[PDB]
């Protein structure tokens, strides 16, 4: 199965010990997938668009 983990704090991203490993659909979808399972840090801050 499948879930989708969606921040509640708006800020910069910053990983830890994450390695993604681009995988490249035939259309040309570069899916990040983390071979090393590690933290996605969220720094709080004020994002604007």
């Amino acid at each position: 199965a499948t879930k989708d983990v969606a921040t509640d704090l708006a800020g910069e991203i910053r990983f830890q010990d994450i390695v993604p490993e681009e995988k490249t659909d035939r259309q040309g979808n570069t899916t990040r997938i983390a071979q090393r399972g590690g933290l996605l840090w969220v720094l709080a801050g004020d994002v604007y668009n």
